[PDB]
């Protein structure tokens, strides 16, 4: 009559499954360190097929397929990630569901975005190009550090899946979050948002709260470097309505008890601190986004465009 229940979700269930079977499948085959054309053309696919043979945590009847595998390994490699950390990130504990279907690993390291089929079209595209970017930046960038991607088939029904690193920190939690586009129109949150613990501000809520950033002039140097280079790589593939996404942790307010003997096994890449002398101890979490690749369950020249995303971003400091 009414729709089935389950204790875990098939759709994540054969996603881990998949993840695990790639990564193990990867250890047999050892890394080119140069890529080739035909490495962005490639899949690895899956079809599980079982009669009268009843699991618990996994359906009958499943594909996963995973694209461009070397190239995505590749990647993860020049970010720093060593597949069996990004195994464990993914598979030891479950993920946290997020809000539509977007997921954050147990240990925050890692977000999980379904995404469309035209999304994927689109990542086919410029995989290449970024590819060349992350070499000659050495992964020292604040566009999206894209770790894998995939389409799991469970029901005959597709969801393709986009795994980035986290912008945001493995614990320290964010107390204001932006969206800052720059637009010659104004951009502000709903009633309905600002109702949200953790709603997505924008230009103007950033300006009516006479919100600034304090990091210091050789941090600000570093960062404004790299941004101009990471936006004028934008310019070249003509991408356009890019925002930065920006989250505040406030130090005094701190984190939740479940934040003796224990270091951070993680780096927050994206992450930079308050320098000395500002209104409020902060760290700050900076990178860029747009409506394919934005922290949400997924629902003009670009010329112009950059030059003023820069003017507007340039004015927070
Ligand atoms: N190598 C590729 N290059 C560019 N676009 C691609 C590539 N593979 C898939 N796409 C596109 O990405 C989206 C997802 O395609 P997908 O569901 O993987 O289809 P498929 O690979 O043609 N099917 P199948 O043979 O069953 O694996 C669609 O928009 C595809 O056309
Ligand atoms: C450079 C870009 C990150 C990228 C890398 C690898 C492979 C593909 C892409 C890409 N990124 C899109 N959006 C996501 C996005 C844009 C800007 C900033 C942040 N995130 C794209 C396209 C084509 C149309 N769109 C909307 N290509």
């Amino acid at each position: 009559k009414v729709k089935v229940f389950r204790a875990a979700d098939p759709l994540v269930g054969v996603f881990l499954w998949g993840v695990a079977h790639s990564i193990n499948e990867l250890s047999q085959v050892p890394p080119p360190v140069m890529l080739l054309p035909d490495d962005f053309k490639a899949s690895s696919k899956i079809k599980v097929n079982n009669h009268l043979f009843h699991r618990e945590n996994l359906p009958s009847h499943f594909k996963f397929k995973e694209y461009c595998p070397q190239v995505f390994r590749n990647l993860r490699d020049r970010f720093g990630i060593d597949d069996q950390d990004y195994l464990v990130s993914l598979t030891r504990n479950p993920p946290s569901e997020s809000e539509g279907r977007f997921l954050i690993s147990y240990d925050r390291t890692l977000v999980i975005k379904e995404v469309s089929s035209e999304d994927i079209a689109d990542m086919h595209s410029n995989l290449s190009n970024y590819h060349q970017y992350i070499v000659k930046c050495h992964g020292n960038t604040l566009l999206p550090q894209f770790l894998g991607m995939y389409r799991v088939s469970v029901d005959n029904e597709d969801s393709y899946m986009l795994v980035m690193r986290n912008m945001f920190s493995h614990r320290l939690p964010v107390h204001r979050k932006y969206d800052l586009k720059g637009s010659l129109v104004s951009r502000e949150a709903s009633d309905k948002e600002k109702v949200k613990e953790l709603p997505t501000l924008k230009d103007m809520d950033f300006l009516n709260k006479n919100q600034k950033v304090y990091i210091g002039e050789e941090e600000k140097k570093i960062f404004l470097e790299k941004l101009k280079r990471d936006v004028e790589f934008l310019v070249q593939l003509k991408i356009m309505d890019y925002s930065l996404l920006l989250g505040i942790h406030d130090i005094i307010r701190g984190s939740e008890p479940e934040e003796p003997g224990e270091f951070e096994s993680f780096i927050d890449v994206y992450a930079i601190r308050s320098a000395e002398g500002a209104p409020q101890k902060e760290v700050y979490f900076m990178g860029l986004i747009d409506i394919l690749t934005q922290y949400d369950a997924k629902k003009v020249h670009p010329e112009q465009y950059a030059k003023r995303f820069l003017d507007f971003i340039t004015n927070i400091f």
